[PDB]
C-alpha cells in the first residue's frame, strides 16, 4: 500500500549530470511524495534506466527489466526509434506508456496503451498555418533540419492546394552547422518570410549566422515551429526590429506555475551553459516541463484507483496485467492544469490535440505574448485598435535620418566662416534650406553626410552595379 | 542458430530487429525500405530495396525531359513526404510550381 512503483528509461551520458527529462522526473516524484494533499497514502518509488536512445534492443531490455522487477508505468525513451520497440513491450505486458515527445506514429499501427503528452502536429502545423494568414503572406521559406520534420509540418505543405501560399521548401545542411551557404541563397533569392523548423538549440545558432550576415533586418519576419523560443538569450536581436514570432505553451503567468520554475532553477546549480550557446542561464525547457506533468496526469489516475497492487510480469510469458485495462482508461479520462496548461486527452488515439498556446513575438522590451490559441477557437490574437500603448516612450520622432547628398552650387554649399567648430552645420545653400523646412513640418532630425564617391546615380554596364547616391539608398 | 535473417519487412517492425542483428553479429537483409535516422550507427544491415535518394532524382529527371512547370505530387501516407524529399526541394532551384495533396 505504500509503494507504486513507475519505471524510467532515459539518456545515458558518459560524465556530465542526469538530463533535463530525468531531473524533472525526480523532481516531480519528490515533489508530490512531500506534498501530502495529492496522493494522501501513496508514496511513489522511482526506477530509472539509461540506454543509449539509439538501440532498440537496449531499450527492450530496460523494459523487460522493469517489467520483472515490477513497475506501474513506463515514462518513454524519448526517441522514434527506441519508442516503438517499448511501445509494443507495453502493448503486450499491459502496462502503460506515458510519452513525452512526439513520435511518427503509422496508421496501421493497433496499439491502444499509449498516451502522449507532446502537442500532436495536426494541431501546431494549423497554428502556423493560422500565422500565416493574420500576417496575410504570400511566401514562405520553410526551413527544417531532418526528414522527419516534412511530417511535422504536412499541413502546411498542403496549403497551396486551397490557399494562395507559395512554398518553398529548403533544408539545413546535414554535417556542418554553418548556414552561410543556406541563408545567402535566401537573401539573394528575396525571401523576407521564413517558417523554421528546428530546435533552440539550433535556433539560436542560425540566428548567430543571420546576424554575421545582413539578414536581421526591419524587413524579414520569423516563425519558429518550437515551443522553446522563450528560452533563447535575444539581446543583440531585440533593438533590430526583427519580427520574430513563435508558440510558447509554459504557461509562465501564473505565479504557482512560476514558483515552480524558480525552483527549478535552484535544483540545476551544477551546470554552467556555453557562453557561446546563444541560450538563457536558468529556465525549463518544454521537454521538461511534459515529464513533470506526465508524473501528474498518471497521479491523477491513481488517486482514483486505491486497489492499485503492482505485479511482476514476464516478456518471454506473454500474460496480460490484470489491472491494464482499467487503469488506461483513468489516465485518458484526466484533467490537470499543469506547467503546460490545459491536459486533456484525444480519447480516440491518446494524443493531446486540445491544448492552450500563447503567441509571443520579439519587441523592443523582449518577447510578450501577442495572442492565444485555441483549436476550436482560431486566433484571438489581441493586437488592438489600441495596439502600441499610450504614448511614445523617449519620442521616436528623432530616427535621426541620414539624409544623404552631393555638393554643388548653389545647392549644397561650405558654409564660409572662420571659426572651426561645426557638424551638419557647415553646410548651406538651397536643398539646406529645403530640408531644415521638411524638418520643420515633418518633425524629425536629420544628419547631413556627404557621398564618398561624388556621383549622383549611374547604371554601371559592365557591373550591373549602381554608382552614387542612388546606390547608397 | 541461422546465418542471416531476411527482414520483417515493415518500419516499425524492421528497426527492432536490426538492432538484434546489430547486437548479435548476424546480419540482416532488407527488401523493403525504411526510414532510417540519421544517428543510427547500425553496420550490420543491407538494403536491396532502391534507395529513395536515387528514385527521387529519377522522377526530378521526367519532369524535366518533358519540360514540366507544374506537377501536382499526390502520395498516400505520411511517410511518403520522406520518399520525395528530393523533388519537393526542386522549386528552391528549378523552375517547378508544387501543389502537393
Ligand atoms: C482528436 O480529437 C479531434 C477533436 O477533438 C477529432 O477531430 C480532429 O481535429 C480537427 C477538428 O476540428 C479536424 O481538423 C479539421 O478538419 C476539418 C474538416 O472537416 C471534416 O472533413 C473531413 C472530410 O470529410 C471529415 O472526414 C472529418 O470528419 C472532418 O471533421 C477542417 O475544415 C478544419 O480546417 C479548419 O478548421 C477550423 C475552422 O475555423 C480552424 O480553426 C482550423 O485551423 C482549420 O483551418 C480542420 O482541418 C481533424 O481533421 C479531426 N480528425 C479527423 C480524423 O477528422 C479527432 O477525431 C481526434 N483525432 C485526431 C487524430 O485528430
Ligand atoms: C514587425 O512588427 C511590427 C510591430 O508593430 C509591425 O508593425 C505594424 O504591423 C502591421 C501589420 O500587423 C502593419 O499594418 C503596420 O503598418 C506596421 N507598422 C509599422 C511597420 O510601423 C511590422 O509590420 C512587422 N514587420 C513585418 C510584419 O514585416
Ligand atoms: C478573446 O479575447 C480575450 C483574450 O485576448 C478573451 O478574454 C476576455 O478579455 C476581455 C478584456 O479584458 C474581458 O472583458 C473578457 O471577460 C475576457 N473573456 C474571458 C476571460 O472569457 C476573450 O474571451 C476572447 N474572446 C472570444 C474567444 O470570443
Ligand atoms: C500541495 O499542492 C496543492 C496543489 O495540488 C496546493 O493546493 C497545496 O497548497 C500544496 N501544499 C502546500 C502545503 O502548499
Ligand atoms: C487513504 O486516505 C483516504 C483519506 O484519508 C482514505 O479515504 C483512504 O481509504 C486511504 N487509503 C487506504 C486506507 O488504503
Ligand atoms: C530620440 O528619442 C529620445 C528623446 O526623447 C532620445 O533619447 C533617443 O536617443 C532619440 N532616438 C534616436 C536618436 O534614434
Amino acid at each position: 500500500t505504500h509503494v507504486l512503483r513507475f519505471g524510467g528509461i532515459f539518456e545515458y551520458v558518459e560524465s556530465g549530470p542526469m538530463g533535463a527529462e530525468e531531473l524533472a522526473f525526480r523532481f516531480a516524484v519528490n515533489t508530490i511524495n512531500r506534498n501530502r494533499t495529492l496522493l494522501p497514502n501513496t508514496t511513489l518509488t522511482y526506477d530509472t534506466q539509461k540506454i543509449n536512445l539509439y538501440d532498440s534492443f537496449e531499450a527492450s531490455k530496460k523494459a523487460c527489466d522493469q517489467l520483472s522487477l515490477g513497475v506501474a508505468a513506463i515514462f518513454g525513451p524519448s526517441h522514434s526509434s527506441s519508442a516503438n520497440a517499448v511501445q509494443s513491450i507495453c502493448n503486450a505486458l499491459g502496462v502503460p506508456h506515458i510519452q513525452t515527445r512526439w513520435k511518427h506514429q503509422v496508421s496501421d499501427n493497433k496499439d491502444s496503451f499509449y498516451v502522449s503528452l507532446y502537442p500532436d502536429f495536426s494541431s501546431l502545423s494549423r497554428a502556423i498555418l493560422d500565422l500565416v494568414q493574420f500576417f496575410k503572406w504570400k511566401t514562405v521559406t520553410v526551413v527544417y533540419d531532418d526528414s522527419t520534420g516534412l511530417i511535422r509540418l504536412q499541413e502546411l505543405i498542403k496549403a497551396p492546394s486551397r490557399y494562395n501560399l507559395r512554398l518553398k521548401i529548403r533544408q539545413l545542411p546535414a554535417d556542418t552547422k554553418d548556414a552561410k551557404p543556406l541563408l545567402k541563397e535566401m537573401k539573394r533569392g528575396k525571401e523576407f518570410h521564413v517558417i523554421f523548423d528546428c530546435s533552440h538549440e539550433m535556433a539560436a545558432g542560425i540566428l548567430k549566422q543571420a546576424l554575421a550576415m545582413g539578414m536581421m533586418t526591419e524587413y524579414y519576419h520569423y516563425i519558429f515551429t518550437t515551443l522553446d523560443l522563450f528560452a533563447l538569450d535575444v539581446e543583440p536581436y531585440r533593438y533590430s526590429g526583427v519580427n520574430m514570432t513563435g508558440f510558447r505553451i509554459l504557461n509562465t503567468e501564473n505565479t504557482q506555475v512560476s514558483s515552480i520554475i524558480e525552483k527549478w532553477s535552484m535544483e540545476r546549480l551544477q551546470a554552467p551553459p556555453k557562453p557561446d550557446s546563444g541560450l538563457l542561464d536558468g529556465f525549463m525547457t518544454t521537454d521538461a516541463a511534459l515529464m513533470y506533468d506526465a508524473v501528474h496526469v498518471v497521479s491523477v489516475a491513481v488517486q482514483q484507483f486505491p486497489q492499485m497492487t503492482v505485479s511482476s510480469l514476464q516478456c518471454n510469458r506473454h500474460k496480460p496485467w490484470r489491472f491494464g485495462t482499467r487503469f488506461m482508461s483513468l489516465i485518458k479520462e484526466a484533467h490537470w492544469e499543469g506547467l503546460t496548461g490545459r491536459i486533456t486527452f484525444n480519447k480516440t488515439n491518446g494524443l493531446r490535440t486540445d491544448f492552450d498556446l500563447d503567441v509571443i513575438s520579439l519587441k523592443e522590451e523582449g518577447l510578450e505574448k501577442i495572442g492565444t490559441w485555441d483549436p476550436a477557437s482560431g486566433l484571438n490574437m489581441t493586437e488592438s485598435q489600441k495596439g502600441k500603448p499610450a504614448n511614445i516612450t523617449d519620442s521616436l520622432s528623432n530616427r535621426s535620418l541620414i539624409v544623404t547628398t552631393i555638393l554643388e552650387e548653389p545647392y549644397v554649399l561650405f558654409k564660409k566662416s572662420d571659426k572651426p567648430l561645426y557638424g551638419n552645420d557647415r553646410f548651406e545653400g538651397y536643398c539646406i534650406d529645403l530640408l531644415r523646412e521638411l524638418s520643420t513640418i515633418l518633425g524629425f532630425t536629420y544628419e547631413i553626410r556627404l557621398v564618398e564617391d561624388g556621383k549622383y546615380g549611374a547604371q554601371d554596364d559592365v557591373n550591373g552595379q549602381w554608382n552614387g547616391m542612388v546606390r547608397e539608398l
